[PDB]
């Protein structure tokens, strides 16, 4: 059982559930049965069409997730039966129940720590991570400021900022029970929450007087909110972009880059992991599943739905307004879900 | 006889002509008479008041230009009667005829290249220059793309490109006479001239396959243009703007910061002068006097006006269309001006 797509569109129509034979399972192969995985925008613009790469039609969608070794070829040996794996590369087609993939396809993921935290491992903590190492040298006390702050990155951001001894500024889309949503931003270690509405008065870049003015901004949103967000940045601080829409592109006035010599980026993991080994990789992931057993980083609320379900699932990701993730989920838990 | 304003304002209304008088000569003093300064858009920005800096009114306008040291204070011996000076800071005030500074405040330039050149040695092939090595590291053959091609910058970058054997890519605006000025940039050194109608085609990217992918742009328009400009970057190139307007800001679509990596910077001579030293900044003179002197670099057509005259070329540089670039003269010539 897998999600199909035999042409580029909206996902809601053009991914549908099908029935496939598994390969044979070559020396180098491992054969494996997926636990669970998200439906992450990188899977939604690759079924739109609209995205780095594509695979070749009839393609199987989704390119993250976690999966538990079932069975494994003649001469691989670093890979046994029970282990945990993650893709090491993208257009792997994750959302199946089993297939068959190279050893060098997969990464080994530890097996102890929560589900949930295995699947999402990629588009959010190590996302966060690289962001916050990657492009300003922060040492605690620092301050780092995001936008879409509630979102899995968002989140993520958040923890391993804290983690790390650093000071964040939050800011979050408008809304009825801001309130709520602050006080829990907060108990994962976000400093101060603020809405959109808040950053764009003028009045805003010296309104948290405690606190240094952040040298990182990581941005998720573009238009007029990227350039609220550049405002805000320390004179050669650096703006990183990891997500936004087509129609908002990232908008940088001229005064800003020139009186305030501030640095506009892009960070894409796929490229990252590209450009790094394995063991590289390996590290980052050891990294946050000590965080994850140190207490320190958890996931956030993720709605759960059957591989059987993935319409709902589907559509309710494409949100304007993106509540709680999707992760489609190949087993069955305690409590059943029909 | 000084170009003065008493408020912030549109600069044909705003700056009128004053007389002062002139201040003794301390022993660190150094008394000038200018001999030639540009309208430049920091200058028009500066009397608008958006910009960087803004000097105390009333103030004297103008921030470049060349002068020749007439009478020197009781210790100092590095600036002697006959040498030629250039502002070491910005808001020095440099619309008038004769003025007394600190040496400190001043910069000796050799004195036996055009007077022109001298007086726009900052604004244009300082500018181009430091862009050129200060953010990608190009060897002979690499390319650069830029627009506003036929500006002083434009001219300045195409002379220095092609002294450093690289090869550019020149975007001008769209008008009747582009062949003619298509040539005359071609003989400055230019390999290719291009319109930004003939940007703006997907059909662009790859147009000529005969030179590699710049990994340096450099943008003064701002707008769609600006992101047009950087679709042309190679993987991990820089587009560095160094001028624009205020309602005109940079954009960068989400998928070219991500997918390819790029860079967005600014670049503010006034910021560079001030993070190096006197040094430092003398040997990027002496290096573009030596171009100068090799015939290497010249600098572009430019109508020569009277301070009294100001008004006509007040307005005349204030064109959306920015024609002949103006340098006020304080001097008389062999043809007499009215
Ligand atoms: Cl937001
Ligand atoms: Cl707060
Ligand atoms: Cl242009
Ligand atoms: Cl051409
Ligand atoms: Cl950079």
């Amino acid at each position: 059982r897998a999600l199909v797509y035999g042409h580029h569109g909206d996902p809601a129509k053009v991914v549908e559930l099908k029935n496939l034979e598994l390969a044979a399972v070559r020396g180098s192969d491992v054969r494996v049965k997926m636990l669970a995985a998200p439906i992450n925008p990188s899977d939604i613009n690759m079924i739109q069409g609209n995205y780095g790469l594509l695979p070749e039609l009839p393609a199987v969608g989704g390119n993250e997730g976690v999966a538990q070794v079932v069975a494994v070829g003649s001469n691989v040996t670093g890979l046994k039966p029970g282990d945990w794996v993650i893709p090491a590369n993208a257009g792997l087609g994750t959302w199946r129940t089993e297939a068959v993939f190279s050893e060098e396809a997969l990464i080994q993921v530890p097996s102890d720590i929560p589900l949930q935290s295995a699947a999402t491992l990629q588009v959010n903590p190590c996302t966060a991570y690289r962001m916050l190492m990657d492009f300003e040298q922060l040492q605690p006390g620092d301050s780092v400021i995001q936008n879409a702050s509630n979102s899995g990155v968002g989140q993520a951001v958040i923890q391993i900022a804290a983690a790390l001894g650093l000071r964040t500024i939050n800011v979050v889309r408008d809304r009825p029970d801001i309130q709520k949503l602050s006080d829990r931003l907060k108990s994962l270690g976000a400093e101060h929450v603020i809405t959109e509405e808040e950053l764009r008065r003028p009045e805003m870049k010296n309104f948290f007087k405690d606190m240094p003015q952040p040298r990182l901004a990581l941005n998720c949103v573009g238009g007029k909110s990227s350039t609220e967000l550049l405002r805000q940045l320390a004179r050669g601080g650096t703006m990183v972009t990891y997500g936004g829409m087509a129609k908002q592109p990232v908008v940088a006035s001229v005064s800003l880059l020139i009186f305030k010599d501030l640095k506009l980026r892009g960070f894409w993991l796929s490229q990252w992991k590209k450009d790094h080994s394995p063991d590289q990789f390996k590290e980052l992931i050891l990294t946050l599943c000590d965080l994850i057993r140190r207490g320190q980083l958890t996931a956030p609320a993720c709605s759960q739905v059957p591989l059987q379900d993935y319409q709902s699932a589907l559509e309710a990701s494409m949100k304007p307004f993106i509540s709680s993730k999707q992760i489609l989920t190949m087993l069955e838990h305690h409590h059943h879900h029909h």
